[PDB]
């Protein structure tokens, strides 16, 4: 259930409801461990809940934890490095994808390291529509605060010496 360096892998992102939300249909593996996977795509099909596929533009490294309720897209952007950060279940991985649940919230980084707070109002529409359980409420809203500590830490993703090093392994192995 660890993936393995060198494996193309699917992600797959639900909504509490059971219903697929978005699903990525090849990202490299850097780095697989019990607790965290880290990923690389660049031009790989996407396709939203109606079917729709579109194409990425620029290469990503992806970051999974097994503990955290949040995962993290560093996006290589003409105008700099991006992070966009979802709110969600932690991971599970099988023989068909990766997968998490989509918890509404996420969080977008500039390259300067501001970050803004995002769909908190789809996230109270979600949460009342499909009935996300108290409990959940209490670990998001923990998660959003984690979140922020670790993007005005560096910590984790947010480290410019992870940007280094996942970057340049990622561009060797494509
Ligand atoms: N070209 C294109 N076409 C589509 O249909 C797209 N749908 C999503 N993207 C985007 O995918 C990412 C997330 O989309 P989003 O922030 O609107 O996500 P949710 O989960 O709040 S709905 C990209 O930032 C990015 O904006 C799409 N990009
Ligand atoms: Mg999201
Ligand atoms: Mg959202």
């Amino acid at each position: 259930s660890i993936p393995k360096e060198g494996e193309n892998i699917k992600i797959q992102s639900y909504k509490h409801d059971g219903k697929i939300h978005r699903v990525w249909s090849e990202t490299t593996i850097l780095k697989g461990t019990d607790h965290v996977v880290i990923g690389g795509n660049d031009h790989t099909l996407v396709t939203e809940s109606d079917g729709r596929t579109w194409i990425t533009r620029e290469p990503a490294i992806v970051y999974f934890h097994s503990e955290y309720w949040f995962n993290v897209i560093c996006m290589f952007r003409e105008d700099g490095i991006y992070y966009y950060c979802n709110l969600s279940s932690p991971f599970v991985c099988d023989e068909e994808a990766l997968k998490y649940i989509d918890y509404d919230l996420d969080i977008k980084v500039y390259p300067n390291g501001k970050y803004h707070l995002l769909d908190e109002d789809e996230y109270e529409q979600h949460m009342n529509q499909m009935n996300y359980p108290h409990d959940i409420d209490i670990i998001l809203r923990r998660n959003v605060d984690i979140l922020q500590q670790w993007i005005e830490q560096k910590k984790g993703p947010f480290a410019p010496d992870f940007i280094k090093v996942w970057k340049e392994r990622y561009k060797k192995i494509r």
